[PDB]
C-alpha cells in the first residue's frame, strides 16, 4: 500500500499559481517518502482552477517527478478532453477525473458517457475520484465496472464497506481511500492505501502508519491514526482547506502562500488558535521521533 | 407575485454560446409575459460557464431586454467582484450568486463574507441564490439575515417551511421559490413568484397559473398545476437540463441548439420517447385554450 | 379545510393513562373548535402505548366525540387486525396507520401487504398517516395510490410537493398535512387542512389561522402562523413531545400530567423557561383577541 | 476479536415464540464457534416483542448457554428496568439497549438519563447498541462517554471511522462492528468483533473468516468475506429479516418457522429465486471445505 498526497495548489498575494514555493513543497513531500503525487485534488482546489491553471500545475510538480496523477475533470468536456491529450507529453502514472459536479439530477448514462469518453482518449491509465458529498453523485462499484476502463479509484467516503467492494468486483483495480483517519485500516486489510491531504503537512506520521500496520504492529498504528484523527478535527474548525496551508508551514517550515478566495486565509488569530491546539501533539511526534523539529 | 425565467443558455455544435437564439429565446419569453430573466442559473448551465461567458449572456439578452438578475457567482472570487462591477454600465434588476459550490465544510464565517464581498462591490440590488441540494450548503433565512444585504432570495429546495422562514425574518425580502410544481401554492400564499425552469417552455402555463390563483380560482389553478408537473416529470426521465432544450422546441418551436456537454443532448429515441410523454398533455393545453395548435 | 389535533395522552404519575384528564382535555378542544382528534398518534405517543392501551384512549375520548381517527398500527399486524375489528362498535371517522417502524429495508411489496391487509378487515374508512422522519420510509402518492384503499392521508413532511401529489393521483382522497407551520399555506392552496400537534394547546390560533386564509386575508393569516411558528420553535427546545405538556397547562388552564419515559417530563426549571420564551406571545395573542386569557 | 450472533426468533404459524426450534438453533451456533448469543435484537425482532417476550427469549436460550447479551430496550422505561432487574438471577455476559426509536427531535439530555437510568438499575456489565438509521439518533463516542457507563457498543452504520471513535475516545470499551461484510477488516484493524446477523445461517463462515485474518491470511480472509458480502447482498432482494430464516433452513437444515408480521415470510416463489441466488455460492463454500454437502 502507499501514501498519496492530493497536494496543495499555492498562490500568490495576487491570485496566480506560486509555480516556485509548489516545487519545494512536492521536492521535500517525495524526500519524506510519498509515493505519489495527486495534482488538482480537492486538496489543491482543482474546481476552482482554469483549464490552462491545471496545465501549469502539472508542469511544475512535473519539473520534480513522474510519480503524477493529473486530475482533469470539469463541467467543460471539451476542456477536459483537451487536457486528457495534453498529457501525452508526460510521462506520467495517469489522469483522473471526479464525477461531474453541482447539477444533481444526472442520468447514470449520461454520467458513463463522461467518463468513456474520457477512458477513449486518455494517452495514460484513467483513475476514477470518486466524492458523493463534494459532487452530489456516486459512481460506486457496479458502475465503475460498467464504465469498464478505470486502473485505480480514490474513494472519499466514510463507509469503507463502499471502498472494499470496488475490489470485490474490479479484483485488478488499484483501490485508494481519501480519509486521512482509515490510513491504518486500509493498509491492514488489504488495500491499495491513501489519498490523504493530511500527508500535505505530516508526511512522516501518514507513512510512518502504513509501515506499523504493514508490519502488523496493529496497536501502534491505530496510536498514531488516533494522533492524526485529532490533527484532522483541528484542521477542520476553521475549514479543512485553509487550514491545509497553516498547517504545512508549521509542521514543515515553508509557507505556501494563500489559497484562492472563497477558500480564504485563516487570520493571523485563527493561525495563532490552530497551532495552539495541535502544539501538544507535535510535542508527542518529536517526542516520538517521528518528527525532526 | 411574478415568474421569472431562468433562461437556457443556446450552444452552438462548437459548443459556442449561440447569441442569436438565446436573443429569439428571451424576446419570446417576455412577449408572453415573463416578468423577469435569470441569467446564468442553473437552467442556463451557470458553474459551466467561464466568467466571460456569463458576460456574454448577460450582453445578449440587454440588446432584448433589461429585466435581468445577473448571476455572477463561482469559485474564484475575483471573477465574480469583475463581473459585478462590470453591471454598472447596464440597467438592471439586480446580480445574484449561489453560494460556493463544490467545497463541503465551508465555514459560515466563509459564506457570509463571500456573499458581504458581492455586496460591498454590487452596484446593483444582490439577490441570493439558495440550491442546498446543487451547491452542497443552505444560506437559511437567519444566515440571509445576517448577510443582511440581499433584495431578494431564490429557494430551490423541496420545503416551504424552509422559504416561507426568509418571509417572517426578513419581512422586506422579496422571496421566491424555485419550484415549478409551487406556482399555484406560492401566488396563493403570500409569497412573490417562482423562478420556474419549465417557464422555459411552457411560459403560457406558468403565467397562467399565477394568473387564476390571485384571481382567487385556486381549483382552476391547482388543475393547470397538477398538468404542468406531468411536464416536469416528462423532462425529469432523461434529465430535465437537457430534456429543456427538447421541450422548448416542442412547445414553442424555435430550436434552442445544444446543451454543454456532461450535460447531454437527448439522442432522437430519447428526444421521441420524451415527447410522446408530453403530447397528449399538449393537446389538453390546445383544449383548455392556453396553447395554440 | 379543518384543524384536527393529535391528542395528548395524559399519564399518571405511576405510568397509566389518566382517562379524566384526557375527558377534560378533549371536552375543552371541541369547545374550542377543533373538527377532528386523531387517536394514538405520534403526539399522543402511540408506539409507547400496548394494544390495550390504545383502546383505553378510544374508549376515553368516545366518551365526548364521534369525530375519532384511531391510529391502531406497530410492529405486530395481529395486534392492529384486533384493534381494527374492535372499532366496529365505535360510530367514528375512520381508522389510521404510520407504517411499521425502525426496520429500514423492507420492500415496497411487504409495506403495501401491511396496509391492503388492514384495509381488508376494517370497518370504518382508512387513513394513511405518512412520517418518514419517523418510521424510516415513505408511502408516497404513488404507493398510496398502489395501495388503492385509502380515504385520507396524514403527511407529516416539510415538502409540501409531496403532499399536494397524494391530490394530484388521488382526487378523491383527504389530504392533510402534518404541519403546525402550514396551516396558513394548505388552507390556502385547496388541501383539506392540518393535523397540528400545536393545536392541543392553542387550537384557538390553529382555528383561526384556517379562517383568516380561507377568507382570503393571506397577510394576516400569515402574522398569526408566524407567531405560532415561534411556539412550535420553542417547543422543540426541550423537546416537542415533553414540552406539548407544560404548553397545554399553561395556555389551557388544566393540567395533563406525565409523559411516558423515555418521553421524561421536563423538570420545574426547563417548564419556567419554556414559559419565559412564549409569555411575550401570549400576551400578543390576548392583546389580538384571540385568546382569553 | 469475537463473533457474535443477533439470534433470529422463530414464531410459530400462529404467532408464538417457538422456545423449542430456538434452543436448537442457539445450540447448533455456539457448537459451531459463535462466541456469544444476542438477544431481542434487531435480526430477532427485538422491537417486535413484548416486555414478556423479550424475558422468554432469554430463559430460552439460558437453557442452552449462558454466552448471552440480553437485549431489553424499547418506549416504555419501566418495563426495560424490569428486564433489566429480572437478569439478576442470570449469570450472563450483560445486557443491552438500543436508543428509544420512533421519536425524531428527542434532547440528548434524555437519551443520555434513558442510557444512565439502565445503568442505575442494571445487575450486569451495560451494552450499547447504535443503529442510527433504525432508531432515528445516533449515540457516537462522546455521547457513549458522556454516558460512562458501558462495557462495550455495538455499531451498526456503513462508516468504520465513526466505530474506531469509539475505542480512541473510550480505550477500554469493547467495540463492536454490525457489519457481516467488516469481519475481515475488524479483526485485522484492532477492533473487538463483530454482531453478524448472517452468522445465523453461515456460521462456518464467519467464524473462519475472523480466523484466517487474524493469522493474518489476510487475502484469503477477503477471497471469502466477498462470498459472505454476495449471501448478504442476496439475502437483501426480498429483505434481509424474512430471507434469513430461508436461509437458516437451507445452510443449517433446521427450519425456524416464521417471522411476525409485518416482517413477511417469503413465499415459496421468492424462496425458490433467493436459493438459486446463493447456491453457486454455497457450491464454492463445499470446494473450499468450509460446509460439508
Ligand atoms: O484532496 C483530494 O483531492 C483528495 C482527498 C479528499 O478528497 C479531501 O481531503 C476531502 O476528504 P475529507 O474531507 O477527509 O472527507
Ligand atoms: O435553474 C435555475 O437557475 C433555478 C430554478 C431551479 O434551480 C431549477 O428548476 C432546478 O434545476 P434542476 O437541477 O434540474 O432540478
Ligand atoms: O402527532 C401526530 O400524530 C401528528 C403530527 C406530527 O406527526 C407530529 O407533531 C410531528 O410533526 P413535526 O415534529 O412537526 O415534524
Ligand atoms: O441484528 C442485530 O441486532 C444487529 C446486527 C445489525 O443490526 C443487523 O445486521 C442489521 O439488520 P438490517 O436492518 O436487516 O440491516
Amino acid at each position: 500500500p502507499e501514501i498519496i498526497t492530493p497536494i496543495i495548489t499555492p498562490f500568490t498575494k495576487d491570485n496566480r499559481i506560486d509555480k516556485e514555493k509548489l516545487k519545494i513543497h512536492a521536492e521535500n513531500l517525495i524526500r519524506k517518502g510519498i509515493d505519489k503525487l495527486f495534482v488538482n485534488g480537492t486538496t489543491g482546489l482543482g474546481p476552482s482552477l482554469s483549464p490552462e491553471e491545471k496545465l501549469e500545475n502539472l508542469k511544475a510538480v512535473y519539473d520534480v517527478t513522474n510519480k503524477i496523477i493529473f486530475q482533469v475533470g470539469g463541467l467543460n468536456l471539451d476542456d477536459a478532453i483537451r487536457l486528457a491529450k495534453l498529457s501525452k507529453d508526460f510521462d506520467i502514472v495517469g489522469i483522473a477525473s471526479y464525477a461531474p459536479y453541482y447539477y444533481p439530477r444526472m442520468s447514470e448514462k449520461h454520467l458513463v458517457k463522461y467518463f468513456k469518453t474520457l477512458c477513449e482518449v486518455s494517452p495514460h491509465p484513467v483513475y476514477l475520484y470518486n466524492y458523493p458529498t463534494a459532487t452530489g453523485k456516486d459512481i460506486d462499484a457496479k458502475v465503475a465496472k460498467e464504465i469498464g476502463c478505470f486502473t485505480g479509484v480514490k474513494d472519499t467516503i466514510e463507509n469503507i464497506i463502499h471502498t472494499l467492494d470496488y475490489k470485490r468486483l474490479n479484483p485488478n483495480m488499484l483501490v485508494y481511500s481519501g480519509s486521512d483517519m482509515l490510513i491504518a485500516t486500509v493498509a491492514s486489510t488489504g488495500l491499495d492505501g491513501n489519498v490523504a491531504a493530511g500527508s500535505n503537512y505530516l508526511p512522516e506520521v501518514t507513512v510512518t502508519i502504513k509501515k506499523l500496520a504493514m508490519e502488523r504492529k496493529i496497536d501502534e498504528a491505530l496510536k498514531l491514526q488516533f494522533l492524526h484523527d485529532e490533527v484532522i478535527e483541528a484542521s477542520r474548525i476553521f475549514g479543512s482547506l485553509s487550514s491545509n496551508y497553516v498547517l504545512t508551514k508549521y509542521f514543515q517550515g515553508y509557507d505556501l502562500g494563500y489559497p484562492r478566495p472563497p477558500i480564504f486565509p485563516l487570520d493571523d488569530e485563527e493561525e495563532r488558535q490552530l497551532i495552539k491546539k495541535v502544539e501538544g501533539i507535535r510535542a508527542k511526534l518529536v517526542e516520538l521521533k517521528i518528527l525532526k523539529e
